[PDB]
């Protein structure tokens, strides 16, 4: 695995946006041969979405060749609804770039039949034959997607009921209230995600420094599902300072002189 020990948010952000830019450039994406693009939502992923649109205004990327996969949706929340994800996608990145519609794939969570709903999202990804670059974040429990604790390391699409922990965790979009925040989402799976040709997982906060202990020194276990990423042969954690606070001296002083080129950088 890589690690990238940035200082702020805005570096992370920039420097995920600027790793998606240079696969996207390198791959040299045609019609017949698109480059396949996993994304998540929430407050992690912002300055990413940010970084991304500018450099695409300033001429620097095309989206036109590129398909994106969303990881996840709220069941049962209409589509209109602001903090839908469906929403989301569209008000911070969709709106502002030059991707065909036809060329965006995301959940239906009103889907009247949901396992043929989530069985067509992977017969969907098959068609295109991988995703090339899944970017996620990673739960205060340790959840990669709506992977919620005890899920199989080898799931795929499905329907999974959000941790009380979730609920709460997401009430910040829900006017604080809990009660609010939907119960069920739809989810790619574990194994969903270890067939990406690349996973890079965004962690930003002290709030998430145990669940970067737990993906870096931890073992691998179903509890705190983002651990996977040791079963990946091409992950990259891309972090903030306060994010790695639980983590080892001589951890963080690996990865330091590991990537002191490519972040510094700047
Ligand atoms: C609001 C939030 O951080 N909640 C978390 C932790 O359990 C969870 O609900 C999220 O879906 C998880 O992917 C974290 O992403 P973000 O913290 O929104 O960037
Ligand atoms: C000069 C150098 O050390 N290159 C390696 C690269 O070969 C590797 O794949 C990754 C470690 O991750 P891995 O052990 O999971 O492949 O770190 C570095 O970028």
């Amino acid at each position: 695995m890589r690690l990238i020990p940035l200082t702020t948010a805005e570096q992370v952000g920039k420097w995920a946006a600027r790793h998606i830019v240079n696969r996207i450039n390198a791959f040299k994406p045609t019609a017949d041969r698109p480059f396949v693009l996993g994304l998540p939502t929430g407050g992690t992923p912002m300055t990413t979405y940010k970084a991304l649109v500018e450099m695409h205004k300033a001429g620097q990327v095309s989206f036109k060749h590129v398909v994106t996969f969303n990881m996840d949706e709220y069941v049962g929340l209409p589509k209109e609804h602001p903090e839908s994800y469906y929403s989301f996608m569209h008000r911070n990145f969709f709106d502002h770039v030059d991707i065909p519609a036809e060329n965006i794939n995301l959940l239906n969570g009103n889907a009247p039949d949901i396992d043929a709903e989530c069985r067509q999202y992977e017969e969907k990804i098959r068609s295109y034959g991988k995703i090339h670059l899944f970017m996620g974040g990673v739960g205060n429990d340790g959840h990669i997607a709506f992977n919620e604790p005890a899920s199989s390391l080898a799931s795929r699409t499905r329907i999974k009921t959000l941790t009380h922990d979730t609920r709460v965790a997401n009430s910040r979009f829900f006017d604080n209230d809990v009660n609010q925040v939907p119960k069920y989402a739809l989810t790619v799976g574990v194994g969903t995600l270890l067939d990406a040709e690349e996973v890079m997982i965004l962690v930003l906060g002290s709030q998430k420094a145990l669940a970067l202990q737990a993906a870096v020194e931890g073992c691998v276990n179903h509890m705190w599902t983002i651990s996977c990423l040791q079963l990946h042969p091409k992950a990259i954690m891309v972090c903030d300072e306060p994010s790695t606070m639980e983590l080892k001296v001589k951890t963080l002083r690996y990865f330091n002189e590991l990537e002191a080129e490519n972040i510094k950088g700047l």
